[PDB]
């Protein structure tokens, strides 16, 4: 089921919570993210995706499973679909049922190739729900992300979503940041050229906020 805003609100503040009380640091990406940052309520998603940043007690993205489970066993149980056990928080209905919300744990020691991952230099923000600090990725990251996907996804079922995601975050972006900065990744000068021929009508908006000398010559 997706989640509606306030029930995706009291996920993400309790999972704030909890990492904090852990001394994990983390910034949550993926649909959690982008629907944190929009105006539209429909727009809605179904689990929670983060990255953590592992030090040297070892608690990697999949060791966090265990931690959480040990110590918040109210808050959290073991979910396996395919033979790995995942957490899940237990996210009580107003009857008092529980609606399990998946989350999809990652952490750079285990994506080298996912620089993006890495929480020491990833452009990042906060969000305040009724007093709690969540952590997210940037608009910046998160558009970075999407330009990319909408590319890679382009003639999936999820094309539409994507590019209205990128029309949510282009005006909370600013300029400047690296995750806009084009000019050393082919793949994301392949993308937004895409998306530029796709929707031209985006062109200015885009160009305002990105650097990449191959499609805009800035
Ligand atoms: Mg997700
Ligand atoms: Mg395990
Ligand atoms: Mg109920």
């Amino acid at each position: 089921a997706p989640l509606s805003s306030d029930e995706l609100k009291t996920v993400v503040s309790v999972l704030a919570q909890k990492l904090d009380s852990l001394n994990i640091d983390y910034a949550i990406m993926g649909g959690a993210a982008t629907c944190l940052l929009s105006g539209d309520p429909n727009r809605r998603t179904e689990d929670v995706d983060l990255v953590i940043h592992v030090d040297h007690r070892k608690i990697t993205a999949d060791n966090l499973t265990t931690q959480l489970l040990k110590s918040f066993p109210s808050d959290f149980e073991g979910v396996s679909q395919f033979g790995h056990t995942i957490p899940a928080y237990k996210l009580r209905r107003p009857g008092g049922t529980v609606q399990l919300v998946e989350l999809e744990v990652f952490d750079y020691q285990s994506w080298p190739q996912r620089p993006q991952y890495d929480l020491q230099t990833a452009t990042r923000t906060t969000l305040n729900i009724n007093g709690q600090k969540v952590k997210l990725f940037s608009p910046e990251w998160i558009l970075r992300e999407k330009i990319l996907s909408q590319y890679q996804r382009q003639g999936s079922r999820k094309e539409g979503t994507d590019i209205r995601d990128i029309i949510s975050m282009i005006p909370l972006a600013v300029p400047g940041k690296p995750e806009l900065n084009f000019n050393q990744s082919q793949e994301l000068q392949t993308a937004l050229a895409n998306l530029v021929q796709k929707r031209p009508d985006l062109s200015s908006a885009l160009k305002a906020k990105i650097k990449c000398s191959a499609v805009f010559h800035n």
